[PDB]
């Protein structure tokens, strides 16, 4: 969405992680990359060394105004308020394995990169506690959300 704040950039970097592949639109096609909407008031460029394995001598190679593209983020910048992000590196970073914390489940895992198990769900018998109802939901509907970005890479990677 076209105006930008700096509240809503900050927010942002603060719940996606670098390296997190996330659903773009590509908006603009410039000479040295193509930018990229991933959320209202969030676009990106990809450059144009970051659009594919092979050599491209314009981004109309390889993307064009209207496409859909899973893109990784590559760094942040709230100063300037800009956005790097890559096509290259989301489709090096592809596995057919379900990795979620590529995909929105980043802070499920601690700084060692261990599971952590969600409020509600224990651990031990495996199972989702009385009351947490409405939490259980939340999850599932962002492992849910994750694992349908995962898929639209997939189809990303079969084209």
């Amino acid at each position: 969405g076209e105006n930008l704040y700096f509240q809503h950039m900050r927010h942002f970097a603060r719940t996606h992680a670098i390296g997190q592949i996330v659903p773009g639109k590509v908006t603009k096609l410039v000479p040295f990359g193509a930018f990229v909407r991933v959320e209202e008031g969030i676009e990106g460029l990809v450059h144009i060394s970051e659009l594919a394995e092979r050599h491209v001598e314009v981004p109309d190679q390889v993307v064009a105004v209207g496409d859909d593209a899973m893109v990784k983020v590559i760094d942040i910048d709230l100063e300037r308020r800009r956005i790097s992000l890559s096509l290259k590196q989301a489709n090096e970073d592809y596995t057919e394995e379900f990795d979620p914390a590529k995909y929105g489940m980043a802070d499920s895992y601690d700084e060692q990169g261990n599971y952590i198990f969600p409020e509600g769900f224990d651990a031990e018998t495996n199972e989702w506690l009385e009351g947490f109802e409405k939490q259980r939901a939340e999850w599932e509907a962002r492992y849910a959300e994750a694992e349908r970005r995962h898929k639209m890479h997939t189809a990303q990677m079969e084209k």
